[PDB]
Protein backbone atom coordinates (compact mmCIF):
# COMPACT_ATOMS: atom_id res chain seq x y z
CA UNK A 1 0.00 0.00 0.00
CA UNK A 2 3.34 2.51 0.38
CA UNK A 3 3.18 2.73 -3.61
CA UNK A 4 0.06 3.07 -3.80
CA UNK A 5 -0.84 5.96 -1.16
CA UNK A 6 -2.58 9.32 -2.62
CA UNK A 7 -1.95 12.34 -0.80
CA UNK A 8 -4.41 15.07 -1.98
CA UNK A 9 -4.25 18.80 -1.52
CA UNK A 10 -6.26 19.32 1.42
CA UNK A 11 -4.21 16.69 2.97
CA UNK A 12 -0.55 18.13 1.84
CA UNK A 13 -1.23 21.34 3.30
CA UNK A 14 -2.24 19.98 6.90
CA UNK A 15 0.63 17.66 7.30
CA UNK A 16 3.27 20.94 8.40
CA UNK A 17 0.35 21.90 11.12
CA UNK A 18 -0.17 18.16 12.23
CA UNK A 19 3.15 17.80 12.55
CA UNK A 20 3.50 15.13 9.78
CA UNK A 21 6.68 14.75 6.60
CA UNK A 22 5.82 12.53 3.99
CA UNK A 23 8.71 10.43 5.31
CA UNK A 24 6.25 10.04 8.86
CA UNK A 25 3.55 9.25 7.05
CA UNK A 26 5.02 6.51 4.82
CA UNK A 27 6.83 5.29 8.02
CA UNK A 28 3.96 4.65 10.11
CA UNK A 29 2.13 2.73 7.94
CA UNK A 30 5.35 1.04 7.25
CA UNK A 31 4.95 -0.18 10.85
CA UNK A 32 1.91 -2.29 9.98
CA UNK A 33 -2.29 -1.54 10.12
CA UNK A 34 -3.38 -1.21 13.65
CA UNK A 35 -7.09 -1.21 12.95
CA UNK A 36 -9.60 -0.58 11.14
CA UNK A 37 -12.15 2.48 9.46
CA UNK A 38 -14.31 3.47 6.84
CA UNK A 39 -13.77 6.40 4.33
CA UNK A 40 -17.09 8.70 4.73
CA UNK A 41 -15.61 11.58 3.35
CA UNK A 42 -17.99 14.41 2.07
CA UNK A 43 -17.73 15.32 -1.66
CA UNK A 44 -16.04 18.83 -0.66
CA UNK A 45 -13.75 16.52 0.88
CA UNK A 46 -12.60 14.16 -1.85
CA UNK A 47 -10.47 15.72 -4.49
CA UNK A 48 -10.00 15.73 -7.87
CA UNK A 49 -13.26 13.92 -8.20
CA UNK A 50 -15.83 15.65 -5.35
CA UNK A 51 -18.26 12.68 -5.16
CA UNK A 52 -17.45 11.51 -1.50
CA UNK A 53 -16.17 7.76 0.01
CA UNK A 54 -18.16 5.18 0.97
CA UNK A 55 -15.22 2.74 1.87
CA UNK A 56 -13.58 0.33 3.94
CA UNK A 57 -10.11 1.85 5.15
CA UNK A 58 -7.33 0.66 6.99
CA UNK A 59 -5.25 2.09 10.30
CA UNK A 60 -1.86 2.65 11.20
CA UNK A 61 -0.23 4.34 14.08
CA UNK A 62 -1.56 4.63 17.41
CA UNK A 63 -4.57 7.16 19.14
CA UNK A 64 -3.74 10.52 18.41
CA UNK A 65 -1.11 9.51 16.24
CA UNK A 66 -2.49 8.22 13.19
CA UNK A 67 -3.18 8.24 9.50
CA UNK A 68 -5.99 6.06 7.90
CA UNK A 69 -6.22 4.88 3.86
CA UNK A 70 -9.00 4.40 2.05
CA UNK A 71 -8.78 -0.11 0.67
CA UNK A 72 -10.23 0.76 -2.84
CA UNK A 73 -8.47 4.32 -3.47
CA UNK A 74 -5.08 4.05 -1.21
CA UNK A 75 -6.13 7.83 -0.48
CA UNK A 76 -5.10 9.03 2.75
CA UNK A 77 -8.27 9.91 4.50
CA UNK A 78 -6.99 11.68 7.25
CA UNK A 79 -3.87 12.12 9.81
CA UNK A 80 -4.59 12.90 13.35
CA UNK A 81 -3.22 16.32 14.55
CA UNK A 82 -0.03 15.18 16.35
CA UNK A 83 0.26 18.66 17.78
CA UNK A 84 -2.76 18.22 19.52
CA UNK A 85 -2.40 16.17 23.28
CA UNK A 86 -6.52 16.63 22.80
CA UNK A 87 -7.00 14.75 19.70
CA UNK A 88 -9.88 12.29 19.95
CA UNK A 89 -10.05 9.58 17.22
CA UNK A 90 -12.27 9.59 14.18
CA UNK A 91 -16.10 7.67 15.23
CA UNK A 92 -14.77 5.20 12.77
CA UNK A 93 -11.78 3.86 13.78
CA UNK A 94 -11.80 0.46 15.27
CA UNK A 95 -8.63 -0.10 17.37
CA UNK A 96 -7.14 -3.88 17.38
Amino acid sequence: KIPGLKIDQKIRGQMPERGWTEDDIKNTVSNGATGTSFDKRSPKKTPPDYLGRNDPATVYGSPGKYVVVNDRTGEVTQISDKTDPGWVDDSRIQWG
